[PDB]
């Protein structure tokens, strides 16, 4: 992933997100309930230094469990480590479109539990470049589900 | 569910050697585990002497890759099957250009639709005109497999 934000600004992007989309290199990193790369982002909160914590759900041991991860900034406004999180593009008020790679994993984020048009289609055109082999989406009463289940 | 069936279907030349490149179904369920009810790999297409088509396909089944026949049956739309199953079904072949490419689905409303290809190996036109029937489509799931897992059991 080379194509990252330019002029990202990081405060923008505070408060609730839904997983709307992933994709990932490999069919094994999103194909279970249990699969490494499947996240659900629920909240982005910028921190005070620039750093970006996540507050994500992941099935794990039968439950779905909420994480708090703080991703550190590097040099590049759009790249953090957590595996590097590559912010690709963001209009703040609607979707975000980031990658995780160690492996690779994309997701197209959205403000509010509704499937966007837009965000989907600027999803579709940032994965050309990428070796994707698995495409998930989620329908709208899925993204209010713990889990999306 | 699939609005786009291929006009004048001649499914003498659908016949022989296919492999799965991609697939996409309605429900992540379909799709997303080895053992997954519309996970099949088709290897290869045999036409009937009634004018019916049938599949030879891989699947994963007691934690082997079995080597199933399924047999699609003709309907009075040359580009539509239907499978002596329990459940009411269709099989549509929605576009083919007999010599690379083969694009189809499976109605159950589940839906399942597959790229398949001639020549073990990625092709773009393949690909994109599979991604273009897609669009038309409620998919939630889509994979796609490199071409040593195609010539693999089960693509393995
Ligand atoms: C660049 C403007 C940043 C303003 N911040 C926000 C603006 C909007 C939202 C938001 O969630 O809006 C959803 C409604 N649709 C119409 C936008 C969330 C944050």
């Amino acid at each position: 992933v080379t194509q990252t934000m330019k002029g990202l600004d990081i405060q923008k992007v505070a408060g609730t997100w839904y997983s709307l989309a992933m994709a990932a290199s490999d069919i094994s990193l999103l194909d279970a309930q249990s699969a490494p790369l499947r996240v659900y982002v629920e909240e982005l909160k910028p921190t005070p230094e620039g750093d970006l914590e996540f507050l994500l759900q992941k099935w794990e041991n039968g439950e779905c469990a909420q994480k708090k991860i703080i991703a550190e900034k590097t040099k590049i406004p759009a790249v953090f480590k957590i595996n590097k999180v590559l912010v690709l593009d963001t209009d703040y008020k609607k979707y975000l479109l980031f990658c995780m790679e160690n492996s690779l994993a994309c997701q197209c984020l959205v403000r509010t539990p509704e499937v966007d048009d837009e965000a989907l289609e600027k999803f579709d055109k940032a994965l050309k470049a990428l070796p994707m082999h698995i495409r998930l989406s989620f329908n709208p009463t899925q993204l209010e589900e713990q889990c999306h289940i």
